[PDB]
Order: structure tokens, then sequence, then C-alpha cells
């Protein structure tokens, strides 16, 4: 059978059998949090440039595409990601614009590979533009050639909002997720405010949120978990008494909270009839739901109605011990951090890449400073160098005489060499003068921003209060103690 | 009324047989092939690339035509695949096609075939403007009506026409006996008929027959009809029992032989010579081996004129031999072929000179203009200093020298790289050469003879490149 | 398909164009082993095509006809075909029989909308 007898490569394939299984599934990462699958997914929709703008597509060519370009793996958690980033009501925040059949929120997933008709979201265009921007090193795939880079950078702790699913691989970890503005309320007073404390931006900072709204009670539990992530906390439902115009009572929910079936809650109610542990329920009914999520239980008189709410949150699965484990990965081993230190690996990533960024801009700007350069220094003694191309041979007598003349480089002395008549007017040459002296002041804009760190996160507020403008987050949830 | 019903008349019977009844004298093509190969051109795919194997071609044929039937254009692919029929050659191909047996290759887009060796130099010169063209009826793209030659492929290929007033014969010939034929013709305004016999000894065949007759073949040249014997051969030779065994390897033409075995089956075996049970006609993929073994008391003479009584082994074989031109049919004989396919070379060449001074004379006059640039230089680059716009630097340039909008466009085409000395004798040597061959082509042009031997060139060139024997051996 | 029923509107939806034929095919022809008709060849002179129809049957005698404007006119009225069978087997049977009783055999040139036929004395001239 195995046979195998040197146990140092039975050890060596088993730390790379358990740290390719951490890579492999959900993992908190630094700057996502994600999947590479998910990451695998975003890049493919970025450059194969499949816009909200254009119309839908099919989307399960674009899998086998994106599945073709990358590794043979197969094809389950690929199209379960597929579906999970398109739902909806699951993750707060929207990113595939599905089309097709999926099933509600009750059990039934809908699995139309043949349907699976889609588009994206607007919220990438926030998420990720390194087309130009030297950010991120690349992995190359078949026989090595192809890339795939190895983070997603952004510009956005989005993806701490969202919320994480990790768990069965090694020890077990999730992100619970929060809603957006008070977020950007906190950081940015982290930003402009370094030495803070923490329940001054608990201040700033309500309960962990959930897209369905779900009531919240007692603060201990945030406290602990604020700090160290660990804990469970109770959850309710948004349930009322109401009276008919016969006098009789109604329980009333609204939605639940997260992780809960409808029908498997109510199956379950059917139990708790045939079970003869709870009395004066009568009606057990559900309708007009899609217009509003209406479930509603109705009890006879006589029967302390409050009561049985309580029986409700002690015994069936209404009630919800919500629990949190947020243990980190930064940079492959595994950690775990607060509130704050999140945010500080944030601070310092979008330092690298406002800097990188810039001295991308940089290069660029200087590029073409030297040629503007070339071009200027050929305009000043035109007709001399005009009596050294009617004189000289050669390439190497050329910029040799260029060097001597002028002290510039090859490159400079061919792209001064490559200029004909039609770019010899004075409108043109002081046209190139003027752009030349405008690159000199964007240069000398970013040598500023080189200067002082602070408009870094001057401009970080500005276009996070750009984004919560076009994406105003009013809360769902309630708290309570 | 009457005369418009008549006038509907001649015009469908003149689309009906200008369509299908047989093609110019100018070409010898018809329609169909015409297209065939201008379309198989306009493929560009090279038969050095491997010939392809696609119904795709001919889709194309019928998205430049409707006919009734684009099945009668895989016909006319296959029949111009029929090297036993027609001569060599306009086929490149893989595929199935058959012999003179009875073949039915119903596999039609999986035969493999492209561009012919001779098609490539025999339709060359499209790029010249030498053929008028028209446009289709689904008014997107042209088509020629004629083609360019580099032989009369008259009398290379024969006509096998149908009587749509009455049908036509025309017998295929050898391709250097026409080559020396022109040339007698070129050299010669004055031969006669006896000068035809020898550059044409006579008509030939793929397979092979024998034409015993003379003033039939010389009724067939003057006149334009007349018929001839085609003779299968016959070889006497022994039996190691004593039998007159016959060895037969030619034939008269389009005959199977099949259907001619099957009737001298019958003729055996109805009441008739019996004995003769020895017919081996087989093994005919080496050449042809016919053979069949007489009967003892019996001489295999008598037999032989029986069976040339059966008008298959030796057949009058006719010859119509009429042509189409000028919208007129034509009966024919020689120094017609000839002077028709001599004026349309004609035509071809000086077309041709025209074209090549139109380009010669063109570039001409830019390297007049470049020439003209760099003789002084530096004042036009100051001129310029104290311009613009192009349009003040063309009112500049006029001002400064005499020049054409062109021309001073492409001196405003000029980089630093133009701003040496070298190039400048450069360009007056190429300008010098490009002088020389205009005033060669325009000495060519006041030169008749030329003509005589640019196709003598050409001639020699194909000659060069190919040629054929008789493998048809008459004797008469 | 997309016809028109018989009110100017001659729908000609050329994608649609799906069909079958009539089982009467059967009984018109069935010449695969049967020497009966000489062929014309097509595509460089190779694939068959019959001369003419033959049959078992005077159907389309019955049926009609539509030759008309290409030189002078005629064309076919059409009769139904139970009385038909039954005067053409009245003249197998009987090979010398006249005309009139065998109008008493044929009613009128029929039509199939069904229609209203007043006089006999067009009827005696267009049956001769």
């Amino acid at each position: 059978l195995v046979n195998v007898n040197l146990t140092k490569e039975m050890k060596a394939s088993f730390i790379d059998y358990a740290m390719s299984v951490i890579v492999a599934r959900a993992l908190p990462d630094v700057r996502d949090g994600l999947k590479p699958v998910h990451r695998r997914i975003l890049y493919g929709m970025n450059e194969l440039g499949v816009t909200p703008d254009k119309p839908h597509k099919k989307s399960a060519r674009i899998t086998g595409d994106v599945m073709g370009k990358y590794h043979p793996h197969g094809d389950s958690s690929i199209y379960e990601a597929m579906v999970r980033m398109a739902q909806w009501w699951s993750y707060r925040y929207m990113l595939v614009d599905g089309h097709g059949n999926f099933g509600s929120m009750d059990g039934d997933s809908a699995a139309a590979q043949r349907y699976t008709e889609a588009r994206m979201s607007k919220i990438a265009l926030e998420m990720l533009r390194d087309i130009n921007k030297n950010t991120v090193d690349f992995v190359d795939n078949y026989d090595a050639n192809e890339r795939e880079p190895l983070v997603l950078p952004a510009r956005f702790p989005n993806l701490l909002v969202n919320g994480a699913t990790g768990i069965a691989v090694g020890m077990a970890t999730n992100i619970p997720p929060h809603n957006l503005g008070e977020t950007i309320d906190a950081v940015k007073l982290v930003m402009d405010n370094p030495e803070v404390t923490t329940k001054d931006l608990m201040e700033v900072l309500p309960g962990p949120d959930f897209p369905t709204g779900a009531l919240v009670m007692g603060k201990s539990g945030i406290h602990k978990a604020y700090e160290t992530g660990k804990g469970s906390i109770v959850l309710r439902s948004r349930t009322e008494i109401e009276t008919t115009k016969t006098g009789r009572e109604r329980i009333v929910v609204t939605e639940f909270p997260y992780m809960v079936n409808k029908t498997k809650v109510h199956e379950h109610i059917v139990r708790l009839v045939q079970e003869k542990r709870i009395e004066g329920i009568t009606a057990v009914r559900d309708e007009s739901n899609r217009e509003g999520v209406r479930f509603v239980i109705e009890v006879k008189r006589d029967a302390s109605a409050n009561v049985i709410l309580n029986n409700l949150f002690k015994m069936t699965q209404m009630q919800t011990n919500f629990g949190f484990n947020m243990l980190a990965i930064q940079n492959g081993i595994p950690k775990i951090l607060s509130l704050r230190q999140i945010l500080d690996a944030y601070i310092e990533h979008q330092k690298e890449v406002v800097v990188r960024r810039t001295r991308f801009d940089k290069e660029k700007a200087e590029a073409r400073a030297h040629i503007l350069e070339g071009l200027l220094i050929a305009l000043d003694h035109i007709d001399e160098v005009i009596r050294i191309i009617r004189a000289s041979e050669t390439d190497a007598e050329a910029q040799a005489e260029l060097m001597s003349k002028f002290k510039l480089s090859e490159r400079q002395s061919q792209a001064i060499l490559d200029m004909r008549l039609r770019r010899l007017t004075g409108l043109e040459r002081d046209k190139i003068q003027s752009e030349y002296d405008d690159l000199l002041a964007l240069i000398a804009d970013l040598a500023d921003i080189l200067a002082k760190p602070e408009r870094v996160s001057q401009i970080i507020k500005d276009e996070l209060d750009e984004v919560k403008r076009k994406f105003s987050d009013k809360r769902r949830t309630e708290l309570m103690v």
C-alpha cells in the first residue's frame, strides 16, 4: 500500500499538506479576508472588462474561462462562491448581480448552472484598479507563465465589515459584520487622532450588524468581543402582540437573526404543537411574504401570550446565541487582533498603496519629462543640429556629437532624431513648453505630497466621504441593554 | 408586343447560350469555370500550402452567383478534375474522382483541392488593370467577363457542347506544338495549312487512340467540319498454346470499358462466336490491360473488324467546331484562334505597359519632389519657423519652388533621419533608374516587334518550366 | 405555418416553412424498381430527372390546371372522384358506351367551396 519509509518527506509533505489546506479555504487575510477563489473571480471579472455598464452575460462560460486560465481545481466551491457573492441577503454587501434561480432564504439552493447569467456590482470600482499600479507580486501557472496576484489591495476596509466563514480547516474563526457609516466615522477619528481609547470609539461604533435586522440586548459581550473577539451574545426577533377587531391577540414576527430558516422553524413549531409542550397556539400562518415578510402565530384568549414569547426565546431557535471568533492571520502566521490593530494595518497598507502609486506616476512624469527635455534642447540650437545631420554618418557619430554638445542620453538623442516638419510650428513648440511646465508642476506637487504624510489621510477621508455619499448606509438592527 | 416577345426570345436565348453553351474565343473558358478559378485565386491560399477539404469555397461561389444548382458547380469542379477526360491540368486535388469507368463520388466537400500550377501563371496580372469588370446582381463584389491568358487553352482542352442549337466537338492538342504554332504565326503572317500540319501533326488525348485518316483532318482544320476515326490500340501476340492474343491499351474517347464489354458478351451470346470465353480485362491501375484471346480455328482480325462494326473499338468521332465571340457564333478555322489570341495578348501587354508607366511616372514625380527638396533645405526650415500652419507651410513652399500638393506634403513628411546626403545620392540613383525604365517602356511602346518578343519570353518561361510529348500515338 | 385563409393575404413566412406531405403520393408513384420513365442528367450531366409522372390514377385530371399566359390559354376545371371512378370503370368493362349515358354517371364540374349550378347546355358543350 503505502510502504513509505522516509519519515522526513512524510513530515515535509505533511507540513505542505497542513499549510496548503489552510491557504486553500477561507482565511482571515490582511487585506480582504477572502478565499483566494474570490480573488480569482474578481481579477478575472476585472481583466475581462465585464462591467455592469455593459449588459448581462452567461457566466458559466466565464467560470470555465477563469478555470482554464487558472489551475484545474474542482467546480464545486467555485460555483458555490459564485452563488454566495451573488446572494443579496447573506452577505451584507453587493458583489455579483445575478439574474436567475436561487431560492430566497428557505433552504432551497437553486443551482441552475445552465441559467447562470449575471453581471457584477459597482463596488469593485472602489475595490481595485491596479492596472498601472505596481502593487502586488504574481505567481505563474500553465508551465508557469500567466500572472495571478497574491493579495487583494484596496482603499477600503469593506471586507472587514462583510464577514468571514473560515471554520473547519484547522481551528475555527469568522468575521461578524457591522455597517459602514459609523465605521468610516471611527476610522477617520483614529486617522486624525492617533491616541484615542476603545470605549470612546464604542461610543462611535454600534453593535455588530445583521442584514435582516436583529434585536440586540446586553453590552458585556460587546465589551468582551470588541476587545478579544470571543463570546456569544443574545439576539431576538422583532416580535409583537397585536389585537384584532375581536380582541384576540397575535404573535407577529418580522424577521429573524442570522442563519435561520422559516420552514425548519415552522416544522419545529408543528413539532411543538404535537410535542404538546406549549398551549394556546391556534393558527400558524404565513402569506403575502414577497411584498414584505409576514409570519403570524395566533393564540386563543386566556393564555398569557407574553409568557409564551418568553417560552419562545427560552426554548425555541428564535432566540439566537450568536458567537464570535476572529482569530486573525497576518502574513501566513495565525494571530488575533483588536479593532484598532485591523485599522492600523489598513492605514499602513494605504500608506504603501499611495506611495507606490505616486512613485509610478513619478516615473511616468520623469520619463515624459526627459522626452520633453530632449524636445526643448532640440529646439535650442536647431540649425547647428541641421549641420550635424548634414555632416555625420551613423547612429554612433550622431549620438557622440549630441552627447558632446548637449549631454543627453541615447534614447533622448534618438527621440530628438524622430522629429518631423509637422511638429515645427512655434505653436506646438510652446505647447511642448507649456505641457512640459505642467508636468513640472505635477512633479513638484507629488514631491510636496512626499514631503508630508497627512495629505494621504486627507484624500482618503475625502473619498471615504464620497463613498459614504454614494453609498448611504442607514441602520436596520436594534441595540438594547 | 410580338416584337417585344421576339426581344425576350433573343435576349433570353443569348442568356442561356452565353450561360452554359460554348465560351468565348478569347479564353475558351466557360464562365462557371472562369469564376471557379477567379474565386480560387481570390482564396489567395497558395498551392504550396496543402490543398483544402471544404465546401466553403463553393459556398463563396454560390454567394457570388445563384445558379439552378451548386451541385452543378461541384460537377464542374469534378469534371475539371477528370484528367482522363479534360487534359492537363486544372485541379490540385486528393479526394475521390474515379476514372472513365462509371464512378460516382458522392463525397462532395470531402475531396481536397486548391489552385493548380498552370493556373498560377495562367491568371496573373489582375493587379495591372488588364481586364474589365462587371458588378454582380448582389451589388457588392465584381467579376471579370474574360481572362488573361498564357496559352490558347482552346486548343489545349477541347469542347463537348450541348445542342441548344447544335453541340460542338473540339479536340485537345499539345503544349509545345501550340507554342511552335504561336511562333510560326508570329514569324509569318503568310503560313499555310501544311505549316499547320507541321507544327501540329495531330490532335491528341490524355488516353490515346488511332486516327488513320488524313483528309478528314484536312477538312477539320479548314472547314471546321468532319469526322475522324478513333481506334483502340491492337497488339497481336502469341499464346503458348497457339491463340492470337489481342492486347488493347488505347480506346476511342468517352468510351467506358464496362458497357462495351457487356455488349461484347451479348454479341457472343446471340448465336455467334462463343468459343471466345477469354476476356482478361483487369489490372488497369498500372495502365490498360484489355486483353482477349481468340479461340482456336478463328482469326483475330475478323473479330477485330466485327468489333469495329460494333463502333466501340473504332468510332466515327465528328467535329462541329463552333465558337462564340462578339455575341455571335462562328464556324472555326485557324488564323482565327491564332490572331484572336495574338491580339488579346497584345491588349494585355500594352495595357500592362500603360499601367506600369502610370506607377513609374507617379513615383518619378515623387522623386522629383524628393530631389528638389534635398537640394536646398535650411532656408525652407527657417521659413517654416516663420510659420505656424501646414497650410501656411504649403503656401510657403508654393512661393519657394514648383511642387505638387502631394509633393509639398511628402516633403513635410521628413523626420531628421531624412537630413543626410548619402540618401540624396540614393534617391538620385533610383530616380535616374526610374527615368531610364520609363524611357525603356516608351521605346517599347514605339516598337511593335518588342511585344512579340515579350510573348516569346513568356513562352520560353513556360517552356523551360513545362513541356509535354504526344502520348496519343497516331498512325495515318 | 402561416398562410392566410382565403382572403388575399398570402403569408409567405419562408423561415417558418415547416411541413410534411399527404398520403396520396403512395397511390401516385412507386417507381423504385419499376422500369417506367427515361431520365435527363444535370450537373455536368450526371444525376437523374424523370420525364413524366406516371400513376395508376387520373387524380390530376380531377384536380385542375392553371396554364394560361404562356401562349394560348387553357385550364382544367375540377370534378370529384367517386362518380369519376364509376364512369371510368363503366368504360373499362364497356368499351362502346355513349357520352350522355356517362353524363348520367357524371355530375357537374365540382368546386371545393360548394357551388350552386344552373343550366346544362354549357355542360353539354363543355363535356364535349
